[PDB]
């Protein structure tokens, strides 16, 4: 199944934050309406924040997260969780190698803001 694609409400500010837990440098691409809107690049094995940014979901509300390591797309897992019908988390994990901890790049999208 497709992973890392989320339908957000339209024209809504959302936060996107990425953490690294891998030997390889992580490149995190965030697309709004199929256009790249933010790129994070960093390396860490201590869950360091390699990027955090506020974006607008625009008129489509389609947000897609992609992760690339060693020039190879990482395998992704994702889901969306909603608390008390108001607070939204779109979550991505990604695996760049063989150990399947799926934490190599971890991406958290949360909304609403403000
Ligand atoms: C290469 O070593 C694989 C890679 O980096 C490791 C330190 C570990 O974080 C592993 O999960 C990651 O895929
Ligand atoms: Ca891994
Ligand atoms: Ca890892
Ligand atoms: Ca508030």
């Amino acid at each position: 199944a497709t992973q890392g694609v989320f339908t957000l409400p339209a024209n809504t500010r959302f936060g996107v934050t990425a953490f690294a837990n891998s030997s390889g440098t992580q490149t995190v691409n965030v697309l709004v309406n199929n256009e790249t809107a933010a790129t994070f690049s960093g390396q860490s094995t201590n869950n360091a924040v390699i990027g955090t940014q506020v974006l607008n979901s625009g008129s489509s509300g389609k947000v897609q997260v992609q992760v690339s390591v060693n020039g190879r797309p990482s395998d992704l897992v994702s889901a969306q969780v909603i608390l008390t019908n108001e607070l939204n988390f779109a979550l991505v994990g990604s695996e760049d190698g063989t150990d399947n901890d799926y934490n190599d790049a971890v991406v958290v999208i949360n909304w609403p803001l403000g």
